[PDB]
RNA sequence: AAGAUGAGACGCGUUUUAGAGCUAGAAAUAGCAAGUUAAAAUAAGGCUAGUCCGUUAUCAACUUGAAAAAGUGGCACCGAGUCGGUGCUU
DNA sequence: CGTGATTCCAGCGTCTCATCTTATACGCAGC
DNA sequence: CGCTGCGTATATTGGAATCACG
């Protein structure tokens, strides 16, 4: 048996697989071919490469699947509003909801009167006469006290929810503090009075344009200080005017505090926050505070409301009715000036809705920014236009009242306008006084994100834990739903578990047992020097108590000093002591054990290991949780052990980060022999103090034993990794492939598998030679590991695998530099085999290198340079012009095998990257996503518009179109041609869209018969995915892109002197080098037209396209005059003519040449179907003529 | 510092319908109006009936296994326009 | 009256939170 | 030995429509 090698080139797109054989031979085998085809052995080299679409990040799907959420809980607020409204509206319009409900359906289909608010004509005019505009009802039903009809109500409620705009500002916000300087005047006596001996010059400093200015906060922070040369930014005033403006101002500098009294306004703790600041300094700055809070109100209703607060206590509404009388009068004005100005524009601005005029603005598709670009030029040419000119330049002309930028709109505002109608509105509906609070808890309700979606234990999302069994409504979420178990699974379903302990779970990072841990651990390795010891010792378990007692349990930092004075001198009385393991400081401290001193001031209760238990309930209960609410209900568990203010302090102390290491690893386990858990032999190892790793890799102790027999499907184990999707196909198509190779040598596991992955998108001698051989990215040792444990299961009795199989790993900068180097160039653009030519590459270098330099495996699994592949270089420069030779034969000296046959290995290369056949495999895939173009189209009299509803004709409600089709399905049937019905037999492609999927599959035979195909031969069915293969005659090869397209499937054979002379006459990537280079660019120009005659060979053979190719031909001719660069330049753009995959269009020069589409697959039905394999030699040609 | 994964939310957009378009012109076609908004859906859909799930990952062919997966394909040499030819076994 | 050429077009803009993970250095400890 | 950890620092391509057009 001739033992081979196996090189890997992953890439997002490709993977590039090469066996290799002794000297660096590609093996050259017949296969036998299935199929009723005629052919039984075909000759394949064992090179080649394997292309797919990259994989895709479930973003996208994460995005939709959330969007999906949101309108089902949307549509679930508006019934439940609707079922509040359910008896009176009933009793009041009893089809009202079902004129709501079915208000999409065109007349014909409506059940009932089209009118959905009132039902009749004359009401519906009256109606949108009153309110032209829903904002107009609201601000009716807000201001008016008359009692209104309940429809109107209904309206205006639903129009609310529906739309409540975002939950950014918690607690409430008190609309009515409007004044944007009048409260910040008020602010600034405030401030003047608590600070009479330092006053602010608050005259000639306007409030209301720096603080509402459409500016970052920063800025318009540092132009109020500004106007303030007395007051800085990081003052007690600037402090404050950041907290105003959403910043997260440090008071514990301007109030020399110790807490760091960080504050932010939006946080639902900053009330607690404020309540702090009500235990150090005093309550004389409170009122100052609120004083802020009011600013703070004002500044954000600043820019989103533009009215008077006096006249309404709605200002929402106040401000879109204003902005709509606005654009009533520039329409007004508008239409004026153009009629006397401009009247030729008129018709194309008020009634073309295919231009960017005010008819598309409103009835077509143009943004308000489109209008006004489309617009400003007009009312520049225009005279008497200053009113409209300022309003464009303010964004502020002729605006809608559903414009992008209402997002920015709090939902606090419209639950207060929510509260006033039912208040004004209670007085006359007993139901709406009873169930206003209802209402306002639908509104204000959300599910908290860490509560997750309400399944039922049907989701893979979902982690929420109920009480009871019944349906979690908004009024009623508490009682179903266990806040502190769900919040709980929220982050304990997403942590990390124990490495050695896979089923058990980590501990947090600032746990009393962790910090107790990593202290002992840390203390083990300590040794002492004294006059009177020989040798340092390490500590024993009591003096290692003494040590935590004195040092640990008393400072927050125990530094070498410390330890060497506190307790050697004062203890031991030891007055010159040396510590070694440690400098500086000590990394590991009790900080979680001096906080909780300082806050429950019991260090015995510490002490006590009693408590030990609930101390963690306590650390983990501060970690689990971010809001104060649940950590105070977690916490009055144990309310009883402490008082009302250690509660307190506690809520407000919460620290947050997970640690490595598992409970049960640290004091669950116990060693069977001697009793003692991990934790007990830490702190008490006899005189050697075996650390944690020295305890973990005993084989002395049950420990490693035990972590061996817990620690006990490969798409799992890749699903688990650490990088992009598409990388992690990458990978597992890799892995596939080596499985197939090795199937394919016989079964006889390869001596070295070589891997390079491309791309995301004396002592100083050894360190660059590491440098230069070590892979330094994680996904390549996570793919390498993977693969070692596939390939190699033959552990010895010793408890060591025999490495049968050694994965090599490369990186992808030695391999350019050997093409680069001896003129193994390659072009992106020519064809795929570039990657299998990389494979190749990779497999060689790797092989080379193990066998020149065996003993650097343990780098990368002699000389007085640190260059690692010069021993390639026939000629080797001295870096001083001294050009010297190697060997011709270079090979291993300790061993003396050959590794390097310069005046073969370099043919053999040649010949291998100039063979002309390449395993290229693009991988048949099923596609799906959506369903098609999510784009709704008008209602058109086309065939091809896909319904969004069952009963929604897209002949009328229009509908979406493009379907994206899965895989194709051959038929062989008969269809009811003409007239007569005639029963003729036909063969043709039918396209199985993502839609229809599931349907054709659950039955076929239903399925195509309702599609018109009659008398289906079940077993002639051949399903085609994506890019399967048609070999049509001549060599002809197309992948089916789809039920009715095809792609060019034939790759270029180029000769390798033609790559090379297009790499160096180009500049694609030694100034003699460069001369010579140049003489072969000029000579191969010569030679330049042979080039554009293989182009048009290979375009006769397989392409077939005659005016694209003429075209190329005539501009080709025309620009012969053009240098030498560019013309090669322009024909590595010709080249995407002939390329594999999706025809493109390119550009040659000046002259665009658009992509020919092979838009009809009649052909492929009377040629060879071919099946290849994942490495593509296990082939299998059908053809499909015999069919019919 | 960067990137990934998941959860909770907003604002649009896009379609059909509701916004009586008026005058004159046999009709077609011109002139004159208005235009800002609202409802429903926003993947068809499924049952596992939840404020659940539906665009991520997986997938050559034949047999088996629900399916994850398992089984299924001789070697050497010469050359190479997509792989051919020659010798042994079969 | 089908058929090759030519052209048009595709849902999108934010916010909050959590879990991470890498990414590379340094120091300590090791079986 | 190489790993094991502990800590610190931060556009594209298929569909679809239309247009000569023999």
């Amino acid at each position: 048996d001739k033992k081979y090698s196996i090189g890997l080139a992953i890439g997002t797109n490709s993977v590039g697989w090469a066996v290799i054989t002794d000297e660096y031979k590609v093996p050259s085998k017949k296969f036998k071919v299935l199929g009723n085809t005629d052919r039984h052995s075909i000759k394949k080299n064992l090179i080649g490469a394997l292309l797919f679409d990259s994989g895709e990040t479930a973003e996208a799907t994460r995005l939709k699947r959330t969007a999906r959420r949101r309108y089902t809980r949307r549509k679930n607020r508006i019934c439940y509003l609707q079922e509040i409204f359910s008896n009176e509206m009933a009793k009041v319009d009893d089809s009202f909801f079902h004129r709501l409900e079915e208000s999409f359906l065109v007349e014909e289909d409506k059940k009932h009167e089209r009118h959905p608010i009132f039902g009749n004509i004359v009401d519906e005019v009256a109606y949108h006469e009153k309110y032209p505009t829903i904002y107009h009802l609201r601000k009716k039903l807000v201001d008016s006290t008359d009692k209104a009809d309940l429809r109107l109500i209904y309206l205006a409620l639903a129009h609310m929810i529906k739309f409540r705009g975002h939950f950014l500002i918690e607690g409430d916000l008190n609309p009515d503090n409007s004044d944007v300087d009048k409260l910040f005047i008020q602010l600034v006596q405030t401030y003047n009075q608590l600070f009479e001996e330092n006053p602010i010059n608050a005259s000639g400093v306007d409030a209301k344009a720096i603080l509402s200015a459409r500016l970052s906060k920063s800025r318009r922070l540092e132009n109020l200080i500004a106007q303030l040369p007395g007051e800085k930014k990081n003052g007690l005033f600037g402090n404050l005017i950041a907290l105003s403006l959403g910043l997260t101002p440090n008071f514990k500098s301007n109030f020399d505090l110790a807490e760091d009294a960080k504050l932010q306004l939006s946080k639902d703790t900053y009330d607690d926050d404020l309540d702090n600041l009500l235990a150090q300094i005093g309550d004389q700055y409170a009122d100052l505070f609120l004083a802020a809070k009011n600013l703070s109100d004002a500044i954000l209703l600043s820019d989103i409301l533009r009215v008077n607060t006096e006249i309404t206590k709605a200002p929402l509404s106040a401000s879109m009715i204003k902005r709509y009388d606005e654009h009533h009068q520039d329409l007004t004005l508008l239409k004026a000036l153009v009629r006397q100005q401009l009247p030729e524009k008129y018709k194309e601005i008020f009634f073309d809705q295919s231009k960017n005029g005010y008819a598309g603005y409103i009835d077509g598709g143009a943004s308000q920014e489109e209008f006004y670009k489309f617009i400003k030029p007009i009312l520049e040419k225009m005279d008497g236009t200053e009113e409209l000119l300022v309003k464009l330049n303010r964004e502020d002309l002729l605006r809608k009242q559903r414009t992008f930028d209402n997002g920015s709109i709090p939902h606090q505002i419209h639950l207060g306008e929510l509260h006033a109608i039912l208040r004004r509105q209670e007085d006359f509906y007993p139901f709406l006084k009873d169930n206003r609070e209802k209402i306002e808890k639908i509104l204000t309700f959300r599910i908290p994100y860490y509560v997750g979606p309400l399944a039922r234990g049907n989701s893979r999302f979902a982690w929420m834990t109920r009480k009871s069994e019944e349906t979690i409504t908004p009024w009623n979420f508490e009682e179903v739903v266990d806040k502190g178990a769900s919040a709980q699974s929220f982050i304990e379903r997403m942590t990390n578990f124990d490495k050695n302990l896979p089923n058990e779970k980590v501990l947090p990072k600032h746990s009393l047992l962790y910090e107790y841990f990593t202290v002992y651990n840390e203390l083990t390795k300590v040794k002492y020097v004294t006059e009177g010891m020989r040798k340092p010792a390490f500590l024993s378990g009591e003096q290692k108590k003494a040590i935590v007692d004195l040092l640990f349990k008393t400072n927050r930092k125990v530094t070498v000093k410390q330890l060497k004075e506190d307790y050697f001198k004062k203890i031991e009385c030891f007055d010159s002591v040396e510590i070694s393991g440690v400098e500086d400081r000590f990394n590991a401290s009790l900080g979680t054990y001096h906080d909780l001193l300082k806050i429950i001031k019991d260090k015995d209760f510490l002490d006590n290991e009693e408590n030990e238990d609930i101390l963690e309930d306590i650390v983990l209960t501060l970690t689990l949780f971010e809001d104060r609410e649940m950590i105070e209900e977690r916490l009055k568990t144990y309310a009883h052990l402490f008082d009302d203010k250690v509660m307190k302090q506690l809520k407000r102390r919460r620290y947050t980060g997970w640690g490595r290491l598992s409970r049960k690893l640290i004091n669950g386990i116990r060693d069977k022999q001697s009793g003692k858990t991990i934790l007990d032999f830490l702190k008490s190892d006899g005189f050697a103090n075996r650390n944690f790793m020295q305890l973990i890799h005993d084989d002395s102790l049950t420990f490693k034993e035990d972590i061996q027999k817990a620690q006990v499907s490969l798409h799992e184990h890749i699903a688990n990794l650490a990088g992009s999707p598409a990388i992690k196909k990458g990978i597992l198509q890799t892995v596939k492939v080596v499985d197939e190779l090795v199937k394919v040598m016989g079964r006889h596991k390869p001596e070295n598998i070589v891997i390079e992955m491309a791309r995301e998108n004396e002592l100083d001698k050894a360190g660059f030679i590491k440098r230069q051989l070590v892979e330094t990215r994680q996904i390549t040792k996570h793919v390498a590991q993977i693969l070692d444990s596939r390939m190699n299961t033959k552990y010895d009795e010793n408890d060591k695998l025999i490495r049968e199989v050694k994965v090599i790993t490369l990186k992808s900068k030695l391999v350019s530099d050997f093409r680069k180097d001896f003129q193994f160039y390659k072009v992106r653009e020519i064809n795929n085999y570039h990657h299998a030519h990389d494979a190749y590459l990779n497999a060689v270098v790797g092989t080379a290198l193990i066998k020149k330099y065996p003993k650097l495996e343990s780098e990368f699994v002699y000389f007085f340079y640190s260059n690692i592949m010069n021993f390639f270089k026939t000629e080797i420069t001295l870096a001083n012009g001294e050009i010297r030779k190697r060997p011709l034969i270079e090979t291993n000296g300790e061993t003396g095998e050959i590794v390097w046959d310069k005046g073969r290995d370099f043919a053999t290369v040649r010949k291998v990257l100039s063979m002309p056949q390449v395993n290229i495999v693009k991988k048949t895939e099923v596609q799906t996503g959506g369903f098609s173009k999510e784009s709704i189209l008008p209602k058109r009299n086309s065939d091809k518009l896909i319904a969004r509803k069952k009963d929604w004709d897209p002949k009328k409600y229009g509908g979406f179109d493009s379907p994206t089709v899965a895989y194709s399905v051959l038929v062989v049937a008969k269809v009811e041609k003409g007239k007569s019905k005639k029963l003729k037999s036909v063969k043709e492609l039918l396209g199985i869209t993502i839609m229809e999927r599931s349907s054709f599959e659950k039955n076929p035979i239903d399925f195509l018969e309702a599609k018109g195909y009659k008398e289906v031969k079940k077993d002639l069915i051949i399903k085609l995915p994506k890019y399967s293969l048609f070999e049509l005659e001549n060599g002809r090869k197309r992948m089916l892109a789809s039920a009715g397209e095809l792609q060019k499937g034939n790759e270029l054979a180029l000769p390798s002197k033609y790559v090379n002379f297009l790499y160096l006459a180009s500049h694609y990537e030694s100034p003699e080098d460069n001369e010579q280079k140049q003489l072969f660019v000029e000579q191969h120009k010569h030679y330049l037209d042979e080039i554009i005659e293989q182009i048009s060979e290979f375009s006769k053979r397989v392409i077939l396209a005659d005016a694209n190719l003429d075209k190329v031909l005539s501009a080709y001719n025309k620009h012969r005059d053009k240098p030498i660069r560019e013309q090669a330049e322009n024909i590595i753009h010709l080249f995407t003519l002939t390329n594999l995959g999706a025809p493109a269009a390119f550009k040659y020069f000046d002259t665009t040449i658009d992509r020919k589409r092979y838009t009809s697959t009649k052909e492929v039905l009377d040629a060879t179907l071919i099946h290849q394999s994942i490495t593509g030699l296990y082939e299998t040609r059908i053809d499909l003529s015999q069919l019919g």
